[PDB]
């Protein structure tokens, strides 16, 4: 009985879930009537515990106790020094237990509690199975979960376990650009192609160089930067109006979290919403010592505040490139992945790179990866 199969994108950031039901793709949106769910698990003080955006939403109020990037960890051991490196930059607790780094949390009463990513991943899962369940009205056991293209074997069979632990069966585990190639029905055209795959996360960018053949896949390269992405344009605004506000009234206002996270969240509004115009406002009240905050950023600031950030984007796609044996004039689709896809400055490199070819267009970047893991989860469900 693998009833209606779900299609999850299991992202760093950000998680996706969709589902095949009468000849279409539905994304559907959680209880707080969101596309895309944070994969955050917070574990409050009176023992419950939070998942997703109720978990994010809480993350300034003691900050050790809330989990997020367990997607940098899944899979790997202790000693990786790609975990040794991460860590460094978490700011809840990491421990080395069955050689493995396992998240350590308060959950109340003075207990202290353990979990392998898995089971942090697991919860996410647990989160988006349940979105998916309000929406079917019907329980949910089977699922086709997506990977980033470099994930390895343990990274693969830690996103199955995490299903598993979930209460989930992972049927497939897909490739990430590969299911964004299929949301494009790149998969259901006859004839030879050369995928591109520019894929601009939250926290990571990715890019992977597809070939497609009589709707057979291949990943020939990846590349990116594992630390690269929306968050990251995010701080250069905030560090900029850090320092305008300490020269325009002289106090730091990094000593009050809430003061930081005020300015965060309007930050990260203020640059969505510079995708579609050229000026935004950032309104803060009692924004620190009792004061308000009001300024305007322009799209050309907040493009020279990142203009070294957005160009880094272009040497990874180059390697693909070289690592491939191939030229710019061979790539026949450019797919782009991500919500931080939408900034214009990020579409107009990526189209100057290909001397002026257009980028496939109109599926949701943020979504993309989710639509065409719901798509193969479709084909499974009967
Ligand atoms: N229009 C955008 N311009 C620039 N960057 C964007 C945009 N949309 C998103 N995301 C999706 C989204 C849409 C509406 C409301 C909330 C959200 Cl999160 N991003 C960035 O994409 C990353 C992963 O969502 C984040 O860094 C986010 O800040
Ligand atoms: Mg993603």
């Amino acid at each position: 009985d693998v009833g209606t199969v779900v299609g999850i994108d299991l992202g760093t950031t950000y998680s996706c879930v969709g589902v095949f039901k009468n000849g279409r793709v539905e994304i559907i949106a959680n209880d707080q009537g969101n596309r895309i769910t944070p994969s955050y698990v917070a574990f409050t003080p009176e023992g419950e515990r939070l998942i997703g955006d109720a978990a994010k939403n809480q993350l300034t109020s003691n900050p050790e106790n809330t989990v997020f990037d367990a997607k940098r960890l899944i899979g790997r051991t202790w000693n990786d020094p790609s975990v040794q490196q991460d860590i460094k930059f978490l700011p809840f607790k990491v421990v080395e237990k069955k050689t493995k780094p396992y998240i350590q949390v308060d959950i109340g009463g003075g207990q202290t509690k353990t979990f392998a990513p898995e089971e942090i991943s697991a919860m996410v899962l647990t989160k988006m199975k349940e979105t998916a369940e309000a929406y079917l009205g019907k329980k949910v056991t089977h699922a086709v979960v997506t990977v980033p293209a470099y994930f390895n074997d343990a990274q693969r069979q830690a996103t199955k376990d995490a299903g598993t632990i979930a209460g989930l069966n992972v049927m497939r585990i897909i490739n990430e650009p590969t299911a964004a190639a299929i949301a494009y029905g790149l998969d259901k055209r006859e004839g030879e192609k050369n995928i591109l795959v520019f894929d601009l996360g939250g926290g990571t960018f990715d890019v992977s160089l597809l070939t497609i053949d009589n709707g057979v896949f291949e990943v020939v390269a990846t590349n990116g930067d594992t630390h690269l992405g929306g968050e990251d344009f995010d701080q250069r605004v905030m560090e900029h109006f850090i320092k305008l506000y300490k020269k325009k009234t002289g106090k730091d206002v990094r000593k009050d979290n809430r003061a930081v996270q005020k300015l965060r969240r309007e930050v990260e509004k203020a640059k969505r919403a510079l995708s579609s115009q050229h000026q935004a406002r950032i309104e803060i009240e009692s924004f620190y010592e009792g004061e308000d905050f009001s300024e305007t950023l322009t799209r050309a600031k907040f493009e020279e505040l990142n203009m070294d950030l957005f160009r880094s984007t272009m040497k990874p796609v180059q390697k693909v490139l070289e690592d491939s044996d191939l030229k710019k004039s061979d790539i026949d689709e450019i797919v782009l992945v991500g919500g931080s896809t939408r900034i214009p400055k990020i579409q107009q490199l990526v189209k100057e790179f290909f001397n002026g070819k257009e980028p496939s267009r109109g599926i949701n970047p943020d979504e993309a990866v989710a639509y065409g893991a719901a798509v193969q989860a479709g084909v499974l469900s009967g």
